[PDB]
């Protein structure tokens, strides 16, 4: 309706849940059916879009904007 | 279950969650960097994970944590 598009795309999405669960690059790349350049550069896009150099502060800004949730 | 966190690991990961580079956090606490990776390192093994971000979630699980 009226509310702006969510910060992440889905994939960015899915990557980041499955990040919060422990996994390694290599199982959420095998998880996802996509390789393991796709899934690094899902969370480097995602975080500059945040601005953040990390990947714990990308993690506790999407948690702090609802993007993400645990 | 519940691992305990030292005064000093937990000061890490609050300056942690404050975008702080390690850099930063070992000003601010007036220690080395080695120092503050190690205590990052103790606290992730005590906590049974494999990085800086997964520490953060469990820590944020446990009630450790505010954001």
């Amino acid at each position: 309706e009226f509310q702006s598009k969510p910060l992440l795309t889905k994939r960015e999405r899915e990557v980041f849940e499955l990040l919060v669960q422990d996994k390694t690059t290599k199982e959420i790349a095998s998880e996802l059916f996509i390789s393991e350049k796709t899934v690094r550069n899902h969370i480097s896009n995602a975080m500059q879009k945040l601005g953040v150099k990390g990947r714990s502060q990308a993690v506790v800004e999407l948690l702090r904007m609802g993007e993400l949730e645990l």
